[PDB]
Parts: C-alpha cells; structure tokens; sequence
C-alpha cells in the first residue's frame, strides 16, 4: 500500500494523484484530477489487498451501485460514486470530491464542538440520508464523525473570550454520509461486528441481534460528540463500555441481561465491574449523567439532549427512529 499512493501517480490512465485525504486501516484516500472529464477534481479510495478489505470493497460497490440507482439526484446525501476500476491488484473506488470529514474538521479546529444551529442542521441531515438507508432495508453499522463529511469544509476564524482560544466556524455545514462497507441489507447474514468503535450499540455488545436501531444508536453518540467535542464512551473495551453506558444512562434493563450469552460480562444480574480499579476509577471520573453535561438551560439544548437520549434508549424496539426523530422539536427550528 505504500508504494502505489504517492502524489504524480495515475491511476486507470486518467486520475492522476495530487494529494492525500486521510490513510485509515483499509487503506487510503487520495485526490486526482479526471483528466477524461474536463479535469474534474475527484476523490479514490485506495483499498489494500486484503481479503477482508477486498471483500468490503466489493460490498461498497453493490451498495453504492444501488444507492445511484435509487437517488440519482443524491437527494438523501449518500455520497456519489463515479466508477471503480483496479490498480496493481488494489481495488480503487471513485467519489464526487467533498470536504473534511467532521472529524477532521473538529481536530483541526482545536477538538472545539460546533454551535447548535450547525448540529441542528447536520443531525438533520444525517437523520435524513440514514432512514433513506434504513427505507432501503439497510444498515450502515459504522455512523462516526469520521464517516460525516462536509460537503464543503470552508470555515472563517475569530477569537472566543470564555473559551479564551481562536474558534473555526463552518460556512456551509451541510454534510454527506460515506464508507458503505460495512452496509447490510435485512435479507442478509448478520456478522457480530469488529472493532466498529466507541459507539457500539448495547444490543450489538450484548449479541442480542442488530439492525435499523443501532444506526439510531451511533447517531445520538454522534449528537453528544458534536455538542461537546469529545466522545462521551472514550474506551475500546466492551465490559468497559456496558460501565459508561450505566453511569450516563443509568442501570440496563432486566430482559436484556437475563438473555444475553455473554456471561463474561456479568456476575449473576449485576454488571461484573470493580469500580475501584484502574478503569473503575476512570470510569467513575470521566462519566456523569447525561443530562449534567448540557452547556446551557436555554430550551434548545434540552431539546437535542431529549432527542439524544431517545436515540440511546436501551431497547432497539423502544428506541426512536429516524422517521420519527425528524419529526422532534429538535427541528422545528428548520422547519
Ligand atoms: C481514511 O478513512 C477515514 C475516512 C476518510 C475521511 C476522514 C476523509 N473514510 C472514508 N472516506 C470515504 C470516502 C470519501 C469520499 C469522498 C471524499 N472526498 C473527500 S475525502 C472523501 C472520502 C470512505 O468510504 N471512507
């Protein structure tokens, strides 16, 4: 993989190379210039030549071929795919460009979260374009900052006394949702999940069976992000995991604990966690209530904090969905 990125290459006799837009554990993402479309500037995402990877390269693409098919005017914002060709055995995906990635955009801006009226706006569409997904009986299973990004990331500076520090401000803050590799469809086989990231939703760790809802699940975690600026589940451990999720939301529910197979992670009915270890004691730190990390009384933030813990109810069949979480108050505002 390292050998057949760098800048001044080109790609499938047309794209050829002029940056680097992030490098993750599938691999790369590069811009070129489409020099068989009036140089049109376009995003490749350079997979590596591993079974797994190749196999979710493959699955993007079926995915995406639909996705066109069923939008063609990308109303619901998934990101446009051009084409896909291979390059020296690496499987080689080709984007309408967009901008930095929330994630991107957050770190590069000091890890500050943005204004309200953005994540309004952004929470909005992301809600859209996922139950635009969720009609066509899919499931993305990997909602992340990292997979939000900004159609155009152009941003204006200004200094902020209470924050005492230089703040970057979004011109435009509408969004596309990418990275359908991991996308399943209702008729197809289920996997247990890999590393997916801290936002796994409880079902999927208790291995109670996923779908729609733990889409739902990743975008509250995805609100609570944005309005903060950090995640609230900063762990890669489960059992660590199932400790924050009590701490903020409060204790699991019963059924949910008497059927899951994962005995590893409970002692009779309670959660098997010493809170005086080293993690119990960070645990115990580093979470609080959900509704004590609000900045502010003003009705508008009790208004996404209500959305967000509708969004991580415990229940995926109590849990709201995207339909009738853009129907919340949380939206008038834009409507
Ligand atoms: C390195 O992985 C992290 C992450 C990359 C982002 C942080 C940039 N993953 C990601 N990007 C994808 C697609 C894409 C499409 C268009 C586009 N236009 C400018 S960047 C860009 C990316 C995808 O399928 N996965």
């Amino acid at each position: 993989m390292h050998l057949i990125c760098q800048s001044g290459d080109v790609l499938s006799a047309r794209y050829e190379i002029v940056d680097t837009l992030g490098e993750g554990a599938f691999g790369k993402v590069v811009e070129c210039i489409d020099h068989k479309a009036g140089g049109r500037h376009v995003a490749v995402k350079i997979v590596k030549n591993v079974d797994r990877y190749c196999e979710a390269a493959r699955s993007e693409i079926q995915v995406l071929e639909h996705l066109n098919t069923t939008d063609p005017n990308s109303t619901f914002r998934c990101v446009q795919m051009l084409e896909w060709f291979e390059h020296h055995g690496h499987i080689c995906i080709v984007f309408e460009l967009l901008g930095l990635s929330t994630y991107d955009f957050i770190k590069e801006n000091g890890f500050l979260p943005f204004r309200l009226d953005h994540i309004r706006k952004m929470a909005y569409q992301i809600c859209k374009s996922v139950n635009f997904l969720h009609s066509n009986k899919l499931t993305h299973t990997d909602l992340k900052p990292e997979n939000i990004l900004f159609v155009q990331s152009d941003y204006t500076e200004a200094y902020n006394p209470k924050i005492k520090r230089d703040e970057r401000t979004l011109i435009n803050p509408d969004i596309k949702v990418v990275d359908f590799g991991s996308a399943t469809y209702d008729d197809e086989h289920h996997s247990t999940l890999v590393s997916t990231r801290h936002y796994r939703a409880p079902e999927v760790i208790l291995a109670l069976g996923w779908s729609q809802p733990c889409d739902v699940w990743s975008i509250g975690c995805i609100l609570i992000e944005y309005y903060l600026g950090f995640t609230v589940f900063p762990t890669h451990d489960s059992k660590e995991h199932l400790a924050m999720m009590e701490r903020i939301l409060g204790p699991l529910p019963k059924h949910m604990i008497q059927k899951t197979r994962k005995r590893k992670y409970f002692h009779h009915d309670r959660l098997d966690w010493d809170e005086h270890s080293s993690a119990g004691r960070y645990v115990s730190r580093a979470c609080k209530p959900l509704k004590e990390f609000m900045l502010s009384q003003d009705v508008e933030h009790e208004r996404l904090f209500d959305l967000i813990q509708k969004m991580l109810e415990y229940d995926p069949a109590k849990r709201i969905t995207l339909r009738e979480a853009l129907k919340h108050p949380f939206f008038d505002l834009l409507k």
